[PDB]
């Protein structure tokens, strides 16, 4: 069995290997990359996402979100307070202001220490889930707006034609912006490209050990667990690496820098934080190996998780028994 310790693997495809996206995902899996839940892909030196980032300041962040924490430094939840719209240029200036800018630090490890010590005492502002793309239309390799769609994959694998679409989303981050512990909708893959700016640190639990993280989370967040048998789908709970180590939960960590891709694999729980002003693009995708995970994915039916239109068909076809309850939670 490849990669039996479930380490995060880093790949360096050549320009020729970068042509066929599906093939390269299946190659990474042949080497055991999915066992970690997360892999890093460094593009060949000849590749670029677009020519420059000099003209993105007029993109609108319609609903910036202030991430307010509650709890203790290593075990907290966050809620998102809506703020007035602002452009990317306005947000960049805000991120770089004295109130929000990255503090002085020695290296990534020191900054990670500072994040876990101090995150809860501040409320950073995040642009999230902004439909759009920064890939040039002429970029033919690993262009996150030109991937094979999940609806087409389900049709190819299972024969059923379904409604829905699959487009990418932009994220604008700042120091301490935080992504809570979660798997993807319907335990899909994700891919994330860091277009510009400061890094993103990731934490990940191997898919084979995801239920260990869920059990800890039910212990640490006991009211939330009583409210919903899949409350991590709310995407609000944080647990630090120190707490995970104290409780014997298997995980790994890695820092993504600008110009790098990260792939998350089905049922790989992940969380993390941004180091400073940055812009990322991400999208969900499927492969044939996903189908079995989609069929078994938990679902939130309490009303909290609310998700895209296109998840309807996935639940309806892959999880017909759960469909009526889940749709009630959508309405
Ligand atoms: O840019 C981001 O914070 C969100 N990314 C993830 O959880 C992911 O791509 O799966
Ligand atoms: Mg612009
Ligand atoms: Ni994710
Ligand atoms: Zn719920």
């Amino acid at each position: 069995a490849q990669n039996p310790n479930c380490n995060i693997m880093i790949f360096h495809p050549t320009k020729e290997e970068f042509n066929d996206f599906d093939k390269y995902i299946a190659y990474m899996e042949s080497q055991g990359a999915h066992r970690a839940g997360l892999a890093k892909i460094i593009p060949p030196k000849e590749w670029k996402a677009r020519e420059t980032y000099d003209n993105i300041s007029e993109i609108l962040i319609a609903t910036p979100l202030q991430q307010v924490a509650s709890g203790r430094a290593g075990v907290f939840t966050q809620y998102h307070k809506k703020k007035k719209a602002m452009t990317v240029g306005e947000y960049r200036h805000l991120a770089n202001s004295k109130k929000y800018q990255t503090p002085p630090h020695q290296n990534f490890e020191d900054l990670e220490r500072k994040y876990w010590k101090n995150r809860i005492y501040n409320s950073p502002i995040y642009g999230a889930d902004i439909s759009g793309s920064l890939f040039d239309e002429n970029t033919k390799q690993w262009n996150l707006g030109h991937l094979g769609t999940i609806q087409d994959l389900l049709e190819k694998e299972c024969g059923v034609v379904i409604e829905g679409v699959n487009t990418p989303y932009l994220y604008f981050g700042m120091w301490k912006t935080t992504f809570a512990w979660h798997t993807e909708d319907m335990d899909l893959y994700s891919i994330n490209y860091l277009h510009l700016g400061e890094p993103k640190t990731w934490y990940v639990v191997p898919p084979e050990h995801g239920q260990r993280l869920e059990r800890l989370a039910r212990e640490l967040f006991p009211g939330s667990s009583r409210g919903c048998g899949a409350f991590l789908r709310h995407k609000v709970a944080l647990i630090s690496p120190t707490v995970l180590k104290e409780n014997g939960i298997p995980f790994n960590r890695i820092t993504q820098e600008a110009g790098e891709f990260m792939v998350t694999f089905p049922y790989g729980y992940h969380a993390g934080f941004n180091h400073g002003f940055n812009c990322a693009e991400a999208i969900n995708f499927a492969t044939p190996r996903w189908i079995d995970y989609g069929k078994m994915a938990s679902q939130c039916s309490c009303g909290e998780a609310r998700v895209t239109f296109s998840m309807d068909a996935f639940v309806r076809i892959l999880q017909p028994e759960r469909y009526d309850l889940w749709k009630r939670g959508q309405d």
